């Protein structure tokens, strides 16, 4: 079972020994920190993390007896708070003594935001506040999946516009590839979900599931995906036996969308031959609900899309848009699905442009560049204290190291207000009880064991779309 | 509950009608593939995801109905192999019909070699062998990071050997601070038990429990740590009682060794006047097995290390070793914990040796470069099928991409062979059934449900240490 005792940096488990005296509040925000380029974010995944692990009865009687068999072995001496974790189990059944006020799940803010803030509601348990930052913090993670998917869709979304008048199919237009490219099973569910934010399509099962279980959607599912190969599947038939394997798949899969790695072998001659000739009336008889979907996987990404766009292009009725691009059959599509991220993907769709393609005829497919490529850094996500009230003086409270003014921290007690430009600012030192500034945006979501505000998965879809999908 | 029928990408549920027809057989292996980095690999993390993932019976009546259900709405259609599953759940009580063979834990294998195999053991199976890809290919993370971080314990080793003369203190070296960084609590437990192969000093205390009940040690846990104060346990005494916070923490902690954090407003001020002048006393008072660690966490890498270094050497008695480096006294020593991976690791040391400074007045805590800022292509670990039988006739299949011969893949039965020079190689087509290799190195570690082969951390810690340890 998982144990929030156990759940926390090490050093902490030392920590409310040095605070100084008399301290009965300890007050922490946590923010996207603004840098010296990803200047939204995309809030997502708190959530997720209050429901499975903060909420309910977290100490029991064994928990803080096997935490302190534990820590006595990991420090060699006996630094655990015993005392400190006993009195929640006795005055309030384990749930814990803390308020954390938060912006909605999905709301698009400015870096160097405060997104949420954390105290304790318990004079005794000062300590708690940081105590559960680790537990907290790695919610970087759903939140840089969220914001750095939502930017490659504004890529797609602007050349799609471009080229072809339009936005049909763009929430379709990034795949997730991103299982097996993963660190662990949890962290595949989690970024799943995060990309779920912004697109319909991905092959991660675990991000259905968890959104089911903590956001919930109108929809059976929030995910789809369509009948597809790999290179196992193709080259079980044997080396001479390609065209007999791509036969077999699509008569298969006839009547829906089948998409088919072809560069087993060679890609251009797949494309050129077999697709091109050999199994040619097996395409064009297909229905536009249910095109073939060619997927090169090797080489240079730009200009291996290109050439079997050529290819194709030569071997296929192609027929020009109302913007000039050119358009492939409805019964053909291209996937790029190898060596995919945010760099990549804005050279291919800007090269596609150039040779007077259309994005219409292209889907893309991410794997670790879009799930574990990222760190915390790339959006600077940080937890720092900001406020604390000692001898029942309240002082503001902050970092600011000489050699980096980029890790400075806000002061005092925060809150998130609307800018009469309708732009976002973060009140510091209190300063949002003056009222001068409206209502604070962040809300109670956990408070004292409890989650006192939920957010679906659609309200999230709705607060992270894209200011070109609302126009 | 894990669901081992929704623990797969998505597209291999249609898999089963697309080998072809009369398939009994299909065999699968593993690989960090070749490409002047990372030349070695350590195999460690199959055998946590065997036991969590695999073994036993991992099919029930439910899950068959519930990824029925999920699938459907999925793909907008029903192309879900239930009778394949109900074959399982009724021929097997619901265990794999899989066998795996592997490498030991721990083991150090030279890129392009198999590291493990797998195999469906039922004709009627043939499916499933690829259908626990995904899981399985996720061993390539704890892969990942154990090498890495063993690649890190060899630059520090030899820079602590050649400032030092010895390996003293190599294995507390360099620290995991990875816990907030990672993705989640799953991945901070696998990815910091990978680091505790060949270190000891961790932070990560979900990492603890991953080993204890995966692994076991002879010691009661294989990680340690030192009190420590954080950026939120100094300013929170005010901008004006940073003194008054340091002295509180390290007379809280005065028998014990403890880390302060010293940059919270000037780094350089805090060494020279707060350290080296107004708490003096409290330092050079303290026992060398409780030494006061200064942590800077700020500014640039090396160029801090440095300046901090020479402050402290002007305020403390520094000596000179055997090797002519100076060295802190014992009771004083620091560690960077910020912007540390293996690139800059390598640029401090380096820079700490010219300027003649011991490597044993440092030691290294990393976060994300530890734990997060690796991918699945640094050490191109690959999951591909190289053999199949249909209609009784085995089949040597593979990948060979004309615009890249790096994805070329393996063809027929592999196994893995000593070499009369004594190093590893991979036969391929069933060349090991020649016996002119000697044994197959892979052992049997699963098969139908069952862990059939196993070992303890501390094995694996002996087969992951460096050849300068042995
Ligand atoms: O090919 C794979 N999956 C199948 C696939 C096929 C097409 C599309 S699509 O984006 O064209 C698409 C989406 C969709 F929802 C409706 C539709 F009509 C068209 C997406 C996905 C796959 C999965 C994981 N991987 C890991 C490594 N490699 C892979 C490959
Ligand atoms: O300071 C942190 N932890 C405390 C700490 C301090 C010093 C050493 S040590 O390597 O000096 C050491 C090791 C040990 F086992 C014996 C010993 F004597 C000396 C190790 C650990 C910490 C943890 C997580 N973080 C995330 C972000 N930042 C942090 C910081």
């Amino acid at each position: 079972e998982f144990n929030i005792l156990l759940a926390t940096d090490s050093y902490k488990v030392t920590h409310y020994k040095q605070y100084p005296p008399n301290t009965s509040k300890v007050y922490s925000y946590f923010e996207c920190r603004e840098k010296k380029k990803y200047e939204e974010t995309v809030f997502y995944g708190l959530q997720y993390i209050l429901n499975k692990y903060l909420k309910g009865k977290v100490v029991t009687k064994e928990k803080i007896q096997e935490a302190k068999d534990v820590y006595k072995e990991h420090f060699q001496d006996d630094v655990f708070n015993e005392k400190g974790w006993n009195y929640i189990l006795e005055k309030y059944d384990g749930h814990l003594p803390i308020e954390i006020k938060a912006v909605p799940e999905g709301f698009v803010i400015p870096r160097g935001n405060v997104l949420f803030t954390v105290e304790n509601t318990d004079p005794e348990c000062y300590w708690l506040t940081n105590w559960i930052e680790t537990i907290l913090v790695q919610s970087w993670y759903p939140i840089t999946v969220a914001t750095n998917s939502r930017e490659q869709k504004k890529i797609l979304a602007k050349y799609l516009l471009e080229t072809s008048g339009n936005l049909d199919g763009l929430e379709y237009k990034l795949h997730d590839f991103g299982y097996r490219g993963v660190s662990s099973q949890e962290t595949a569910g989690i970024g799943a979900s995060a990309h779920l934010v912004n697109f319909k399509g991905t092959d991660t099962v675990a991000g259905l599931a968890l959104i089911k279980k903590y956001y919930g959607t109108k929809d059976p599912v929030p995910g789809y995906s369509v009948p597809a190969a790999e290179h196992s599947t193709i080259t079980a038939w044997g080396k001479d036996h390609e065209k007999d394997a791509f036969e077999h798949i699509v008569t298969q899969f006839s009547s829906v969308p089948v998409s088919v790695v072809s560069d087993s072998y060679d890609i251009y001659n797949a494309c050129e031959k077999i697709w091109g000739e050999d199994l040619r009336h097996l395409i064009v008889s297909r229905s536009t609900q249910a095109p073939l979907i060619i997927r090169p996987d090797s080489g240079n990404p730009l200009d291996t899309v290109l050439k079997v766009l050529e290819i194709l292009g030569k071997k296929f009725p192609v027929t020009e848009n109302s913007k000039g691009y050119k358009l492939l059959p409805p019964y053909l599509r291209v996937i790029q699905g190898d060596g995919v991220d945010i760099n990549t993907l804005q050279e291919i769709v800007e090269g596609m442009k150039q040779k007077m393609w259309s994005i219409e005829n292209i889907a893309f497919g991410s794997g670790g560049g879009l799930l574990q490529k990222l760190t915390r850094d790339l959006l600077n996500c940080s937890f720092k204290c900001s406020y604390v009230v000692t001898n029942g003086l309240g002082i503001n409270v902050f970092k600011d190291p000489v050699a980096d003014p980029n890790k400075r921290s806000k002061k005092g007690r925060l809150s998130l207000h609307r800018t009469p430009a309708g732009n976002f600012v973060t009140l510091e030192e209190g300063k949002g009880d003056l009222e001068e500034y409206g209502q604070d945006l962040l809300h109670t979501v956990f408070k004292n064991g409890k989650v006192t505000k939920s957010y679906s998965f659609d309200e999230i879809r709705k607060n992270a779309q894209l200011n070109i999908e609302l126009e």
